[PDB]
């Protein structure tokens, strides 16, 4: 077989003994799965009121044959139009997207890998701010032969990207004899739970301009920014500057999007690539061939997203319920004397548990982590799994479980800190 | 951008002037698109009688949230079970498939590339019998860095694979300094329209055993074998031999399947990988992450395929209508004094038009091809596009257009041969 052919304790323990309000009340509570189960009722109500799309019907007529045959990698026109409209709405209509520059893919997972395939050759690299979504270690490197060089961020400044961290990253790549092709960021951030600052964005654009490299912004959480400071898409910063089709960096700024986190439809595999570079769009379009979005799904979501009443109310309501749940987690944690990095987006909080470590080491972090799993029966993510340089931080999700289960988790954790500390 | 980032006349002319019974009767008739539009009515009737699956309902209950959240790359259990049952039924239940060894992918396009990623490293190669599906030149090589070495087949023996052709292929690879990792075949064959013979299969199994390489059988057309000789899956040949988990080749024989051609649902992107090798299944499962099948689609098709009455009648009816349409094309061609390679499967015929060429050259072939496009307003595929070693053969599809349009095409072609020959 080829070479390609050849932190899990929390989950393996979870599957063996999963928590359930009635069938297993002693099970481990899931707080490490970043999924949104807060607004399904809004989608179910829409589906009940508008049954035709899911029924393969349009204006009373059957379009099953037409959809069954639609396999064009340019994507369904009506669906791409609805998607760009939705992406603009998410950004307060401060930026518009050309549907001809959008490429549909089977989830952001597919989109990110495709971008790497189009922008870097095997042996080259991309810079990524730490901590970062651990899925990237496989998604971005596995079949691409591309390497990841970290741009270290620390708690000192709220885990923000600095000019010095970027140069040190660029320097590490050189020392490893790796040619840098770009920087990939997550905005809003997983696992930080914060929106990138305008300052960081200009800092990034200036850096990629100087180095003549690419900037890929994974904005899958763009619709989940529920509190100040405001979410700023990388595309917005380009407009209000000489980069507005008056520079070169404009062609090297790209966005990745998905319906997995805001709408909570990860199973449907709706991802999107957006680029101003005509050649990247052409290349990605052909690559999408290996991971197209089901035409049945494309039709359903074009109908849903074309409804301006649904999109408007969904975003507002999603923001409301997410904010409510995040505050509940923050308040719950405070009662145990546990603080969080001040966040305003995502489906999780970046929790500070440094003062609960035996010592300032990752060995201590894994120790604490295992205690929470076996003693507290809570599954969360140790920061080292996200490549955070300082031991003690944890990602704790809050949008996948019922409010009452969240409270249960908090009181068990409180019982824990009072018992061992 | 990376390197990856950087025969069409018939289609470009088609899009500019596409044929239509009422809106453009002088348009070019499409006979180069291998799609099945013969049995949509059977699927529409089932959907009308069983509306719950498409409605996200099971036993009267809504399962929208559950499906929306299902993103596991091991695939929906009920759907994989229905798929293996269907694959066995297609093969007359002569072979059974373990659902734990099946991996769902976004179409066979995705499945084939993934198999290449798991079996060969960049710089290595796979042998493929010519003529072959031109999509392979991009699908199998583009992002994999793998090369294709042809196993030449000629009309002398009905375009069958011979021991000598295999060794000559294996020899060409060596001369090009390429290490061979396996052979990929299409059974039934696109564009031949023939089922592989038991003789060819044993010949292939013996060859891959000797060379210690893999055998990948793309059986996407397995359900479209409508006439004798019988279709024989590569998996069947393994059973009735010492290869029945009593050898080594057993672990190196793999199958690719899809619902794009038999059921005519290419837009839904339902592909499948099947392998006896535990490691290949594990690897492919993780790779499917880049191209998963929409859970909405998985649910719908698990319901459809779980209905034994539908699957039985669909296969029988598909066989009937396909056979009827193929005979019509064969008879239509005979009237113009044009013969076809005796075939029994697929959605197309491999047509012999050598006697209509100015000379025995590919330049002559392209000449004739362009005449049929501009003079006859018919779009078919020149054999050279499929890498056929002898000029003059063409692939002509018959399952995508109405019977009357097919006849129209035949009479225009007859008018052509009588006018220039
Ligand atoms: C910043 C960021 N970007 C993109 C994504 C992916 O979202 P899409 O749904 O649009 O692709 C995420 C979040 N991803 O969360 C879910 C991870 S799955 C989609 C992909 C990922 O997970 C690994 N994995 C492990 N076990 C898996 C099972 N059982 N099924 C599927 N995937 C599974 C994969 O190997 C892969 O790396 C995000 O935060
Ligand atoms: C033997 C054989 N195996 C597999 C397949 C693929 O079937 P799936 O639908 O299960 O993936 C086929 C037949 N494929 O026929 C359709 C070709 S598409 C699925 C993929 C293929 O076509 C190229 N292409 C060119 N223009 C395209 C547009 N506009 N949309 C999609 N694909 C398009 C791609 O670059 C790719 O190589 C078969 O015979």
């Amino acid at each position: 077989l080829s070479r390609n052919a050849t932190y899990f304790l929390g989950w393996q323990e979870y599957e063996k003994n999963p928590y359930h309000e009635v069938h297993n009340t002693n099970g481990i509570i899931q707080m490490g799965l970043a999924e949104n189960q807060l607004c399904f009722d809004l989608l179910e109500s829409w589906l009940a009121k508008n049954p035709e799309a899911a029924a393969f019907k349009k204006n009373g007529e059957s379009i099953f044959a037409e959809l069954a045959l639609f396999q064009d990698y340019h994507g369904l026109p009506a669906f791409k139009k609805a998607m760009v409209d939705f992406m603009a709405e998410i950004r307060g209509n401060k930026v518009t997207f050309d549907p001809n520059h959008l490429v549909l893919t089977a989830g952001a997972t597919s989109a990110n890998e495709t971008f790497i395939f189009c922008l870097a050759d095997p042996g080259e690299a991309v810079l990524i701010p730490t901590p970062y979504y651990p899925g990237f270690d496989r998604d971005l490197k596995w079949r691409t032969g591309v390497e990841i060089v970290p741009i270290h961020c620390t708690s000192s400044n709220g885990f923000q990207i600095t000019e010095t961290a970027l140069e040190e990253a660029y320097q590490e790549a050189e020392k490893r004899n790796l040619r840098v092709k770009g920087v990939l960021v997550t905005n809003p951030s997983n696992p930080l739970g914060t929106t990138m600052t305008r300052n960081e964005l200009y800092l990034l654009l200036s850096f990629v301009e100087d180095k003549g490299i690419h900037l890929i912004s994974d904005e899958i959480y763009s619709g989940t920014a529920f509190s100040s400071p405001s979410f700023i898409s990388v595309m917005e910063v380009l407009k209000d500057r000489n980069c507005d089709e008056n520079s070169e960096v404009w062609q090297r700024v790209h966005v990745v999007y998905s319906l997995s986190k805001d709408l909570g439809l990860p199973g449907f595999r709706v991802g999107a690539i957006y680029s101003n570079d005509d050649m990247v769009v052409a290349a990605a379009t052909k690559m999408s061939s290996f991971g197209l979005v089901s035409s049945q799904t494309q039709h359903l979501l074009s109908a849903m997203l074309s409804d301006k009443k649904l999109t408007k109310n969904y975003i507002a309501e999603n923001h409301k319920r997410l904010k409510q749940r995040q505050k509940k987690l923050v308040s719950g944690l405070q009662k145990s004397g546990i603080s969080c990095l001040n966040g305003n987006a995502g489906l999780f909080c970046w929790v500070d548990m440094r003062h609960l470590l035996r010592s300032n080491t990752f060995e201590a972090e894994m120790e604490l982590w295992k205690k929470i799993v076996y003693e507290v029966h809570l599954n969360i993510s140790p920061g080292s799994s996200c490549h955070c340089t300082e031991p003690g931080w944890f990602r704790v999700c809050f949008a996948n479980l019922p409010e009452r289960t969240l409270d249960l988790a908090m009181q068990r954790l409180k019982a824990f800190v009072g018992e061992y500390y």
